[PDB]
Protein backbone atom coordinates (compact mmCIF):
# COMPACT_ATOMS: atom_id res chain seq x y z
CA UNK A 1 0.00 0.00 0.00
CA UNK A 2 3.14 2.06 0.05
CA UNK A 3 4.72 4.44 -3.50
CA UNK A 4 7.45 6.25 -3.77
CA UNK A 5 7.04 8.01 -7.02
CA UNK A 6 10.19 9.72 -8.14
CA UNK A 7 9.13 13.22 -10.59
CA UNK A 8 6.71 15.42 -10.10
CA UNK A 9 6.13 16.21 -14.21
CA UNK A 10 3.44 15.08 -16.03
CA UNK A 11 2.78 11.24 -15.19
CA UNK A 12 4.28 11.19 -11.66
CA UNK A 13 1.89 13.71 -10.39
CA UNK A 14 -1.18 12.23 -12.11
CA UNK A 15 -0.78 8.65 -11.23
CA UNK A 16 0.65 10.30 -7.51
CA UNK A 17 -3.32 11.40 -7.71
CA UNK A 18 -5.01 8.53 -8.75
CA UNK A 19 -3.25 5.80 -6.64
CA UNK A 20 -3.34 8.97 -3.61
CA UNK A 21 -7.47 8.46 -4.07
CA UNK A 22 -7.52 4.82 -4.53
CA UNK A 23 -6.32 4.84 -0.62
CA UNK A 24 -2.36 4.49 -1.16
CA UNK A 25 -0.18 6.46 0.66
CA UNK A 26 1.92 8.25 -1.65
CA UNK A 27 5.50 10.39 -1.29
CA UNK A 28 6.36 12.29 -4.87
CA UNK A 29 9.89 13.85 -5.26
CA UNK A 30 10.81 16.47 -7.14
CA UNK A 31 14.03 17.82 -7.94
CA UNK A 32 12.34 21.36 -8.93
CA UNK A 33 10.92 23.84 -6.96
CA UNK A 34 6.98 24.11 -6.48
CA UNK A 35 5.84 26.19 -9.32
CA UNK A 36 2.53 26.82 -7.06
CA UNK A 37 4.28 28.85 -4.88
CA UNK A 38 4.35 32.74 -6.22
CA UNK A 39 7.11 34.31 -7.49
CA UNK A 40 7.78 38.25 -8.69
CA UNK A 41 8.62 36.63 -11.64
CA UNK A 42 7.11 33.58 -13.29
CA UNK A 43 9.56 31.78 -15.38
CA UNK A 44 8.55 30.52 -19.00
CA UNK A 45 8.06 27.08 -20.11
CA UNK A 46 6.75 25.33 -23.44
CA UNK A 47 3.32 24.87 -24.81
CA UNK A 48 1.95 21.34 -25.54
CA UNK A 49 -0.18 19.84 -27.88
CA UNK A 50 -2.75 18.03 -25.36
CA UNK A 51 -4.85 15.73 -28.03
CA UNK A 52 -7.90 13.63 -27.24
CA UNK A 53 -6.10 10.95 -25.62
CA UNK A 54 -4.58 13.19 -23.33
CA UNK A 55 -7.69 15.37 -22.51
CA UNK A 56 -9.22 11.91 -21.69
CA UNK A 57 -6.83 10.93 -19.12
CA UNK A 58 -7.25 13.89 -17.20
CA UNK A 59 -10.94 13.61 -17.10
CA UNK A 60 -10.85 9.89 -15.56
CA UNK A 61 -8.86 12.00 -13.21
CA UNK A 62 -11.52 14.58 -12.64
CA UNK A 63 -9.37 17.20 -13.63
CA UNK A 64 -9.52 17.64 -17.31
CA UNK A 65 -11.71 21.08 -16.42
CA UNK A 66 -9.54 22.75 -14.69
CA UNK A 67 -6.97 22.26 -17.58
CA UNK A 68 -9.37 23.73 -20.61
CA UNK A 69 -10.03 26.67 -18.80
CA UNK A 70 -6.13 27.49 -19.67
CA UNK A 71 -5.55 25.48 -22.49
CA UNK A 72 -5.84 27.85 -25.95
CA UNK A 73 -8.32 25.79 -28.60
CA UNK A 74 -6.36 25.25 -31.88
CA UNK A 75 -8.79 25.02 -34.66
CA UNK A 76 -6.39 23.82 -36.98
CA UNK A 77 -2.55 24.12 -38.59
CA UNK A 78 -1.66 27.26 -40.07
CA UNK A 79 1.41 26.93 -42.67
CA UNK A 80 3.46 29.82 -43.50
CA UNK A 81 5.79 29.91 -46.41
CA UNK A 82 6.78 33.20 -48.37
CA UNK A 83 4.65 34.15 -51.01
CA UNK A 84 1.20 32.98 -49.56
CA UNK A 85 -0.28 34.78 -46.86
CA UNK A 86 -1.00 31.70 -44.32
CA UNK A 87 -4.14 30.43 -44.16
CA UNK A 88 -6.14 28.08 -41.30
CA UNK A 89 -6.01 24.59 -42.66
CA UNK A 90 -9.22 22.96 -40.00
CA UNK A 91 -8.31 19.83 -38.41
CA UNK A 92 -11.70 18.38 -33.69
CA UNK A 93 -9.62 20.02 -31.82
CA UNK A 94 -6.00 20.27 -30.70
CA UNK A 95 -5.50 22.08 -27.31
CA UNK A 96 -2.03 23.67 -26.00
CA UNK A 97 -1.90 23.50 -22.70
CA UNK A 98 1.21 25.50 -20.73
CA UNK A 99 3.89 23.08 -19.04
CA UNK A 100 3.98 25.20 -15.70
CA UNK A 101 -0.12 25.86 -15.85
CA UNK A 102 -0.66 22.06 -16.09
CA UNK A 103 1.25 21.37 -13.76
CA UNK A 104 0.74 23.50 -10.97
CA UNK A 105 -2.89 21.79 -11.72
CA UNK A 106 -1.86 18.37 -11.49
CA UNK A 107 0.31 19.11 -7.87
CA UNK A 108 -2.99 20.50 -6.80
CA UNK A 109 -4.98 17.29 -7.69
CA UNK A 110 -2.28 15.08 -6.09
CA UNK A 111 -1.82 17.36 -2.82
CA UNK A 112 -5.82 17.28 -2.28
CA UNK A 113 -6.13 12.94 -3.09
CA UNK A 114 -3.36 13.08 0.07
CA UNK A 115 -0.07 12.79 -1.82
CA UNK A 116 2.76 13.88 -0.11
CA UNK A 117 5.12 16.27 -2.29
CA UNK A 118 8.47 17.05 -1.64
CA UNK A 119 9.98 19.52 -3.74
CA UNK A 120 13.67 20.75 -4.43
CA UNK A 121 15.35 17.42 -3.80
CA UNK A 122 16.98 15.07 -6.48
CA UNK A 123 16.75 11.20 -6.48
CA UNK A 124 20.50 10.35 -6.55
CA UNK A 125 21.35 6.78 -6.26
CA UNK A 126 18.74 3.63 -5.13
CA UNK A 127 20.14 0.45 -3.32
CA UNK A 128 17.38 -2.31 -4.08
CA UNK A 129 18.86 -4.66 -1.74
CA UNK A 130 18.98 -2.82 0.98
CA UNK A 131 15.27 -0.65 -0.46
CA UNK A 132 16.63 2.56 0.23
CA UNK A 133 17.17 5.23 -1.83
CA UNK A 134 19.05 8.79 -1.48
CA UNK A 135 17.82 12.03 -2.03
CA UNK A 136 20.10 15.07 -2.27
CA UNK A 137 19.30 18.96 -2.17
CA UNK A 138 22.17 21.79 -2.54
CA UNK A 139 22.05 22.22 0.94
CA UNK A 140 24.00 19.43 0.99
CA UNK A 141 21.99 17.15 2.50
CA UNK A 142 22.10 13.80 1.74
CA UNK A 143 18.55 11.82 2.62
CA UNK A 144 18.51 8.01 3.21
CA UNK A 145 14.85 6.95 2.56
CA UNK A 146 13.05 3.62 2.51
CA UNK A 147 10.64 2.24 0.04
CA UNK A 148 8.17 -0.49 -0.77
CA UNK A 149 7.13 0.16 -4.50
CA UNK A 150 9.73 3.25 -6.35
CA UNK A 151 7.38 4.57 -9.78
CA UNK A 152 10.65 5.91 -11.53
CA UNK A 153 8.71 9.19 -13.26
CA UNK A 154 11.35 10.89 -13.97
CA UNK A 155 11.92 11.86 -17.60
CA UNK A 156 13.98 10.82 -20.54
CA UNK A 157 17.21 10.96 -18.47
CA UNK A 158 15.71 8.52 -15.71
CA UNK A 159 18.16 8.42 -12.36
CA UNK A 160 15.56 5.28 -11.30
CA UNK A 161 16.25 3.82 -14.78
CA UNK A 162 19.70 4.30 -14.39
CA UNK A 163 19.61 2.57 -10.94
CA UNK A 164 17.58 -0.63 -11.67
CA UNK A 165 20.50 -1.37 -14.01
CA UNK A 166 22.57 -2.53 -11.15
CA UNK A 167 19.91 -5.30 -10.20
CA UNK A 168 18.47 -5.73 -13.93
CA UNK A 169 19.42 -6.11 -17.65
CA UNK A 170 17.16 -3.70 -19.35
CA UNK A 171 17.66 -4.16 -22.99
CA UNK A 172 18.25 -0.67 -23.67
CA UNK A 173 19.13 0.30 -27.13
CA UNK A 174 19.52 3.73 -27.65
CA UNK A 175 19.06 5.27 -31.35
CA UNK A 176 20.07 9.35 -32.03
CA UNK A 177 19.21 11.44 -34.56
CA UNK A 178 20.89 13.69 -36.62
CA UNK A 179 19.05 16.99 -35.90
CA UNK A 180 18.71 19.02 -32.42
CA UNK A 181 16.34 21.25 -31.43
CA UNK A 182 16.17 24.68 -29.64
CA UNK A 183 13.22 26.52 -27.86
CA UNK A 184 12.78 30.26 -28.60
CA UNK A 185 10.00 32.67 -27.76
CA UNK A 186 7.50 35.39 -29.31
CA UNK A 187 6.05 37.85 -26.52
CA UNK A 188 2.41 39.29 -26.76
CA UNK A 189 3.53 42.58 -27.91
CA UNK A 190 5.13 40.37 -31.42
CA UNK A 191 2.26 38.04 -31.73
CA UNK A 192 -0.17 41.20 -31.62
CA UNK A 193 1.99 43.42 -33.43
CA UNK A 194 2.44 40.66 -36.69
CA UNK A 195 -1.16 39.37 -36.32
CA UNK A 196 -0.41 35.79 -35.60
CA UNK A 197 -3.52 33.40 -35.00
CA UNK A 198 -3.70 32.97 -31.50
CA UNK A 199 -5.88 29.82 -32.06
CA UNK A 200 -3.77 27.80 -34.13
CA UNK A 201 -1.34 25.78 -34.46
CA UNK A 202 1.69 27.59 -36.56
CA UNK A 203 4.09 26.07 -39.11
CA UNK A 204 7.33 27.14 -40.97
CA UNK A 205 8.41 24.33 -43.16
CA UNK A 206 11.60 24.70 -45.00
CA UNK A 207 12.96 20.83 -45.82
CA UNK A 208 15.61 19.65 -43.51
CA UNK A 209 14.55 21.85 -40.91
CA UNK A 210 11.45 23.93 -39.66
CA UNK A 211 9.79 25.71 -36.80
CA UNK A 212 6.70 25.00 -35.42
CA UNK A 213 4.40 27.81 -32.75
CA UNK A 214 2.49 26.87 -30.01
CA UNK A 215 0.09 29.60 -27.99
CA UNK A 216 -0.34 30.87 -24.86
CA UNK A 217 -3.32 32.24 -23.09
CA UNK A 218 -1.45 35.49 -22.63
CA UNK A 219 -0.72 35.38 -26.55
CA UNK A 220 2.96 34.44 -26.67
CA UNK A 221 4.17 31.76 -28.63
CA UNK A 222 6.76 29.02 -28.02
CA UNK A 223 8.89 28.32 -30.93
CA UNK A 224 10.84 25.72 -31.59
CA UNK A 225 13.61 25.16 -34.07
CA UNK A 226 14.70 21.98 -35.57
CA UNK A 227 18.02 21.30 -37.40
CA UNK A 228 20.94 19.82 -37.94
CA UNK A 229 23.65 19.54 -35.79
CA UNK A 230 25.79 19.35 -37.93
CA UNK A 231 26.59 20.03 -41.72
CA UNK A 232 26.62 16.75 -43.45
CA UNK A 233 30.09 16.04 -45.21
CA UNK A 234 29.01 16.19 -48.42
CA UNK A 235 26.84 18.88 -48.21
CA UNK A 236 29.29 21.21 -45.89
CA UNK A 237 27.31 24.73 -46.32
CA UNK A 238 23.93 23.66 -45.60
CA UNK A 239 22.59 25.45 -42.00
CA UNK A 240 23.18 23.48 -39.06
CA UNK A 241 23.59 24.57 -34.96
CA UNK A 242 27.27 24.07 -35.68
CA UNK A 243 27.35 27.24 -38.39
CA UNK A 244 24.92 29.20 -35.52
CA UNK A 245 28.02 29.94 -33.51
CA UNK A 246 26.70 32.70 -31.42
CA UNK A 247 22.94 34.57 -31.31
CA UNK A 248 24.30 37.22 -34.30
CA UNK A 249 24.69 34.02 -36.74
CA UNK A 250 21.52 32.59 -35.65
CA UNK A 251 19.54 36.22 -36.11
CA UNK A 252 21.46 36.40 -39.55
CA UNK A 253 19.93 32.53 -40.35
CA UNK A 254 16.25 33.60 -39.08
CA UNK A 255 16.61 37.01 -41.14
CA UNK A 256 17.31 34.83 -44.53
CA UNK A 257 15.76 31.36 -43.64
CA UNK A 258 12.86 32.35 -41.93
CA UNK A 259 11.87 35.87 -42.90
CA UNK A 260 8.50 36.56 -41.33
CA UNK A 261 9.14 34.85 -38.59
CA UNK A 262 13.04 36.71 -37.33
CA UNK A 263 10.56 40.15 -36.07
CA UNK A 264 8.44 38.37 -33.78
CA UNK A 265 11.57 36.72 -32.22
CA UNK A 266 13.04 40.06 -29.87
CA UNK A 267 15.19 37.86 -27.43
CA UNK A 268 16.65 35.50 -30.04
CA UNK A 269 20.43 36.33 -29.97
CA UNK A 270 19.64 36.32 -26.10
CA UNK A 271 17.97 32.78 -26.23
CA UNK A 272 19.69 31.14 -28.62
CA UNK A 273 22.91 31.41 -26.53
CA UNK A 274 21.32 30.21 -23.31
CA UNK A 275 19.16 27.46 -24.12
CA UNK A 276 21.26 24.57 -24.64
CA UNK A 277 20.41 22.54 -27.88
CA UNK A 278 18.53 19.60 -27.29
CA UNK A 279 18.95 16.10 -28.52
CA UNK A 280 16.23 13.66 -30.91
CA UNK A 281 16.44 10.01 -29.69
CA UNK A 282 14.33 6.97 -29.27
CA UNK A 283 15.53 4.74 -26.55
CA UNK A 284 13.51 1.29 -26.03
CA UNK A 285 13.75 -0.91 -23.29
CA UNK A 286 12.69 -5.01 -23.32
CA UNK A 287 11.99 -4.18 -19.53
CA UNK A 288 10.22 -1.59 -17.70
CA UNK A 289 9.98 -3.11 -14.05
CA UNK A 290 11.98 -5.19 -11.00
CA UNK A 291 9.54 -7.24 -9.97
CA UNK A 292 7.66 -5.93 -7.47
CA UNK A 293 9.98 -3.16 -6.27
CA UNK A 294 10.36 -0.51 -8.91
CA UNK A 295 8.91 0.04 -12.65
CA UNK A 296 9.14 3.53 -14.85
CA UNK A 297 6.27 5.28 -16.20
CA UNK A 298 6.41 8.01 -19.35
CA UNK A 299 9.54 9.44 -20.73
CA UNK A 300 11.71 7.37 -18.23
CA UNK A 301 10.51 3.98 -20.28
CA UNK A 302 10.04 5.08 -23.51
CA UNK A 303 11.91 8.43 -24.72
CA UNK A 304 10.62 9.35 -28.31
CA UNK A 305 11.38 12.04 -30.82
CA UNK A 306 8.87 15.04 -30.44
CA UNK A 307 7.29 14.83 -34.04
CA UNK A 308 3.54 13.28 -33.47
CA UNK A 309 3.38 15.81 -30.67
CA UNK A 310 2.27 12.82 -28.20
CA UNK A 311 4.86 12.33 -25.46
CA UNK A 312 2.93 13.74 -23.18
CA UNK A 313 -0.42 12.39 -24.21
CA UNK A 314 1.68 8.86 -23.98
CA UNK A 315 2.41 9.97 -20.29
CA UNK A 316 -0.82 10.72 -19.38
CA UNK A 317 -2.11 7.11 -20.77
CA UNK A 318 0.57 5.65 -19.00
CA UNK A 319 -0.20 7.05 -15.57
CA UNK A 320 -4.01 6.22 -15.78
CA UNK A 321 -2.96 2.45 -17.05
CA UNK A 322 -0.32 1.88 -14.36
CA UNK A 323 -2.95 3.21 -11.71
CA UNK A 324 -5.40 0.82 -13.01
CA UNK A 325 -3.43 -2.25 -12.94
CA UNK A 326 -2.07 -1.70 -9.40
CA UNK A 327 -6.16 -1.71 -8.10
CA UNK A 328 -7.09 -4.32 -10.03
CA UNK A 329 -4.07 -7.14 -9.87
CA UNK A 330 -3.01 -9.70 -7.21
CA UNK A 331 0.53 -8.60 -5.96
CA UNK A 332 2.43 -5.45 -6.98
CA UNK A 333 4.97 -7.70 -9.07
CA UNK A 334 1.59 -8.83 -11.32
CA UNK A 335 0.40 -5.60 -11.65
CA UNK A 336 4.05 -4.54 -13.09
CA UNK A 337 3.72 -7.07 -15.63
CA UNK A 338 0.27 -6.46 -16.43
CA UNK A 339 1.03 -2.78 -16.95
CA UNK A 340 4.28 -3.46 -19.19
CA UNK A 341 2.71 -6.06 -21.33
CA UNK A 342 -0.18 -3.45 -22.13
CA UNK A 343 2.11 -0.37 -22.61
CA UNK A 344 5.34 -1.32 -24.08
CA UNK A 345 3.34 -2.32 -27.36
CA UNK A 346 1.48 0.99 -27.79
CA UNK A 347 5.25 2.59 -26.53
CA UNK A 348 7.19 1.20 -29.45
CA UNK A 349 4.11 2.14 -32.04
CA UNK A 350 4.57 5.71 -31.09
CA UNK A 351 7.89 5.76 -31.03
CA UNK A 352 7.89 4.33 -34.86
CA UNK A 353 5.01 6.52 -35.68
CA UNK A 354 6.60 9.67 -34.49
CA UNK A 355 9.95 8.92 -36.10
CA UNK A 356 8.05 8.49 -39.36
CA UNK A 357 6.80 11.77 -38.95
CA UNK A 358 10.21 13.09 -38.20
CA UNK A 359 11.84 11.55 -41.44
CA UNK A 360 9.52 13.48 -43.76
CA UNK A 361 11.51 16.64 -42.53
CA UNK A 362 13.56 16.10 -45.43
CA UNK A 363 14.12 18.62 -48.42
CA UNK A 364 14.31 15.64 -50.83
CA UNK A 365 11.25 15.61 -52.99
CA UNK A 366 8.90 13.47 -51.85
CA UNK A 367 8.33 10.03 -54.23
CA UNK A 368 5.24 10.33 -56.59
CA UNK A 369 4.71 6.73 -54.70
CA UNK A 370 3.64 8.36 -51.51
CA UNK A 371 2.38 11.23 -52.93
CA UNK A 372 -0.27 9.14 -55.11
CA UNK A 373 -0.75 6.90 -51.76
CA UNK A 374 -1.84 9.56 -49.63
CA UNK A 375 -4.08 11.14 -52.60
CA UNK A 376 -5.83 7.44 -52.78
CA UNK A 377 -6.10 7.02 -48.92
CA UNK A 378 -7.85 10.85 -48.86
CA UNK A 379 -10.01 9.25 -51.25
CA UNK A 380 -10.88 5.97 -49.97
CA UNK A 381 -11.40 7.60 -46.27
CA UNK A 382 -14.19 10.02 -48.15
CA UNK A 383 -16.18 6.74 -49.32
CA UNK A 384 -15.62 4.72 -46.48
CA UNK A 385 -15.58 6.82 -43.30
CA UNK A 386 -16.28 3.66 -41.54
CA UNK A 387 -13.60 1.90 -41.84
CA UNK A 388 -10.69 3.49 -43.80
CA UNK A 389 -9.15 6.10 -41.31
CA UNK A 390 -6.17 7.99 -41.41
CA UNK A 391 -3.34 6.67 -39.15
CA UNK A 392 -2.74 10.28 -37.97
CA UNK A 393 -6.28 10.67 -37.49
CA UNK A 394 -6.47 7.64 -35.47
CA UNK A 395 -3.24 8.31 -33.37
CA UNK A 396 -4.10 12.56 -32.86
CA UNK A 397 -8.34 12.61 -32.70
CA UNK A 398 -9.36 9.11 -31.41
CA UNK A 399 -8.43 7.04 -28.55
CA UNK A 400 -7.46 3.80 -30.27
CA UNK A 401 -4.46 2.51 -28.39
CA UNK A 402 -1.29 3.11 -30.56
CA UNK A 403 -0.59 -0.47 -31.26
CA UNK A 404 -3.81 -0.60 -32.87
CA UNK A 405 -3.78 2.74 -35.26
CA UNK A 406 0.14 0.92 -36.29
CA UNK A 407 -1.66 -2.21 -37.29
CA UNK A 408 -4.52 -0.45 -39.27
CA UNK A 409 -2.33 1.81 -40.58
CA UNK A 410 -0.06 -1.46 -42.23
CA UNK A 411 -3.01 -2.42 -43.42
CA UNK A 412 -4.00 0.79 -45.06
CA UNK A 413 -0.45 1.59 -46.21
CA UNK A 414 -0.05 -1.78 -48.16
CA UNK A 415 -3.78 -1.61 -49.70
CA UNK A 416 -2.74 1.63 -50.83
CA UNK A 417 0.74 0.53 -52.06
CA UNK A 418 -0.13 -2.29 -53.84
CA UNK A 419 -3.00 -0.29 -55.90
CA UNK A 420 -0.95 2.78 -56.76
CA UNK A 421 2.42 0.44 -58.16
CA UNK A 422 2.88 1.39 -61.58
CA UNK A 423 -1.03 8.76 -61.99
CA UNK A 424 -4.14 8.57 -60.50
CA UNK A 425 -6.65 8.60 -63.39
CA UNK A 426 -5.76 5.17 -64.46
CA UNK A 427 -6.95 3.77 -60.87
CA UNK A 428 -10.05 2.07 -60.68
CA UNK A 429 -11.33 3.36 -57.35
CA UNK A 430 -13.98 0.74 -57.27
CA UNK A 431 -11.96 -1.81 -57.50
CA UNK A 432 -9.86 -0.25 -55.00
CA UNK A 433 -12.85 0.12 -52.68
CA UNK A 434 -13.52 -4.03 -53.10
CA UNK A 435 -9.94 -4.24 -51.53
CA UNK A 436 -10.85 -1.95 -48.79
CA UNK A 437 -13.79 -3.66 -47.61
CA UNK A 438 -12.49 -6.98 -48.57
CA UNK A 439 -9.46 -6.46 -46.17
CA UNK A 440 -10.01 -3.72 -43.59
CA UNK A 441 -12.78 -4.79 -40.99
CA UNK A 442 -14.67 -2.13 -39.56
CA UNK A 443 -13.83 -0.89 -35.87
CA UNK A 444 -16.34 -2.76 -34.31
CA UNK A 445 -14.44 -6.47 -35.01
C1 LIG B 1 10.62 20.06 -28.12
C2 LIG B 1 9.58 19.16 -27.50
C3 LIG B 1 8.23 19.35 -27.80
C4 LIG B 1 7.24 18.52 -27.28
N1 LIG B 1 5.93 18.71 -27.65
C5 LIG B 1 5.03 17.90 -27.18
C6 LIG B 1 3.65 18.14 -27.50
O1 LIG B 1 3.25 19.09 -28.16
N2 LIG B 1 2.78 17.20 -26.99
C7 LIG B 1 3.12 16.09 -26.26
O2 LIG B 1 2.25 15.24 -26.01
N3 LIG B 1 4.41 15.90 -25.91
C8 LIG B 1 5.31 16.77 -26.34
N4 LIG B 1 6.61 16.60 -25.97
C9 LIG B 1 6.95 15.46 -25.12
C10 LIG B 1 6.72 15.77 -23.64
O3 LIG B 1 7.44 16.93 -23.22
C11 LIG B 1 7.14 14.59 -22.77
O4 LIG B 1 6.85 13.37 -23.43
C12 LIG B 1 6.52 14.55 -21.38
O5 LIG B 1 6.86 15.76 -20.70
C13 LIG B 1 7.00 13.38 -20.55
O6 LIG B 1 6.21 13.40 -19.34
P1 LIG B 1 6.95 12.73 -18.06
O7 LIG B 1 6.16 12.93 -16.83
O8 LIG B 1 7.24 11.25 -18.41
O9 LIG B 1 8.35 13.47 -17.95
P2 LIG B 1 8.63 14.95 -17.47
O10 LIG B 1 7.49 15.81 -17.83
O11 LIG B 1 9.91 15.38 -18.15
O12 LIG B 1 8.76 14.85 -15.89
C14 LIG B 1 9.98 14.38 -15.27
C15 LIG B 1 10.04 15.07 -13.93
O13 LIG B 1 11.02 14.42 -13.08
C16 LIG B 1 11.87 15.39 -12.52
N5 LIG B 1 13.17 14.77 -12.27
C17 LIG B 1 14.11 14.41 -13.20
N6 LIG B 1 15.16 13.80 -12.69
C18 LIG B 1 14.89 13.75 -11.34
C19 LIG B 1 15.60 13.22 -10.24
N7 LIG B 1 16.82 12.67 -10.35
N8 LIG B 1 15.03 13.30 -9.02
C20 LIG B 1 13.84 13.89 -8.91
N9 LIG B 1 13.08 14.45 -9.86
C21 LIG B 1 13.66 14.34 -11.06
C22 LIG B 1 11.89 16.55 -13.51
O14 LIG B 1 12.21 17.76 -12.84
C23 LIG B 1 10.43 16.55 -13.98
O15 LIG B 1 9.58 17.29 -13.12
C24 LIG B 1 7.62 17.48 -26.41
C25 LIG B 1 8.96 17.31 -26.07
C26 LIG B 1 9.94 18.13 -26.62
C27 LIG B 1 11.39 17.89 -26.26
C1 LIG C 1 -2.62 19.66 -40.71
O1 LIG C 1 -2.88 18.26 -40.68
C2 LIG C 1 -2.14 17.47 -39.84
C3 LIG C 1 -2.77 16.96 -38.71
C4 LIG C 1 -2.07 16.14 -37.85
C5 LIG C 1 -0.74 15.82 -38.11
S1 LIG C 1 0.13 14.70 -36.97
O2 LIG C 1 -0.83 14.22 -36.07
O3 LIG C 1 0.58 13.48 -37.65
N1 LIG C 1 1.47 15.31 -36.17
C6 LIG C 1 1.29 16.20 -35.15
N2 LIG C 1 2.38 16.82 -34.55
C7 LIG C 1 1.91 17.72 -33.49
C8 LIG C 1 2.95 18.52 -32.68
C9 LIG C 1 2.51 19.41 -31.66
C10 LIG C 1 3.43 20.09 -30.96
C11 LIG C 1 4.77 19.91 -31.21
C12 LIG C 1 5.17 19.03 -32.19
N3 LIG C 1 6.57 18.88 -32.43
O4 LIG C 1 7.03 18.31 -33.69
O5 LIG C 1 7.35 19.23 -31.56
C13 LIG C 1 4.24 18.32 -32.94
C14 LIG C 1 0.46 17.71 -33.37
S2 LIG C 1 -0.16 16.69 -34.49
C15 LIG C 1 -0.11 16.31 -39.24
C16 LIG C 1 -0.82 17.15 -40.11
O6 LIG C 1 -0.14 17.68 -41.29
C17 LIG C 1 1.26 17.50 -41.26
C1 LIG D 1 4.07 5.41 -43.08
O1 LIG D 1 3.32 5.60 -44.29
C2 LIG D 1 1.97 5.52 -44.16
C3 LIG D 1 1.41 5.00 -43.00
C4 LIG D 1 0.03 4.91 -42.87
C5 LIG D 1 -0.78 5.36 -43.90
S1 LIG D 1 -2.57 5.28 -43.74
O2 LIG D 1 -3.19 4.73 -44.89
O3 LIG D 1 -3.00 4.42 -42.63
N1 LIG D 1 -3.10 6.84 -43.44
C6 LIG D 1 -3.25 7.76 -44.44
N2 LIG D 1 -3.04 9.11 -44.17
C7 LIG D 1 -3.27 9.93 -45.37
C8 LIG D 1 -3.09 11.48 -45.30
C9 LIG D 1 -3.75 12.34 -46.24
C10 LIG D 1 -3.57 13.66 -46.14
C11 LIG D 1 -2.77 14.18 -45.12
C12 LIG D 1 -2.13 13.36 -44.19
N3 LIG D 1 -1.30 13.95 -43.14
O4 LIG D 1 -0.33 13.17 -42.36
O5 LIG D 1 -1.40 15.14 -42.89
C13 LIG D 1 -2.32 11.99 -44.32
C14 LIG D 1 -3.65 9.08 -46.49
S2 LIG D 1 -3.68 7.51 -46.02
C15 LIG D 1 -0.24 5.89 -45.05
C16 LIG D 1 1.15 5.97 -45.18
O6 LIG D 1 1.74 6.53 -46.42
C17 LIG D 1 0.83 6.75 -47.48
Amino acid sequence: RQVTIIGAGLAGTLVARLLARNGWQVNLFERRPDPRIETGARGRSINLALAERGAHALRLAGLEREVLAEAVMMRGRMVHVPGTPPNLQPYEVIWSINRDRLNRILLDGAEAAGASIHFNLGLDSVDFARQRLTLSNVSGERLEKRFHLLIGADGCNSAVRQAMASVVDLGEHLETQPHGYKELQITPEASAQFNLEPNALHIWPHGDYMCIALPNLDRSFTVTLFLHHQSPAAQPASPSFAQLVDGHAARRFFQRQFPDLSPMLDSLEQDFEHHPTGKLATLRLTTWHVGGQAVLLGDAAHPMVPFHGQGMNCALEDAVALAEHLQSAADNASALAAFTAQRQPDALAIQAMALENYVEMSSKVASPTYLLERELGQIMAQRQPTRFIPRYSMVTFSRLPYAQAMARGQIQEQLLKFAVANDLTSINLDAVEHEVTRCLPPLSH
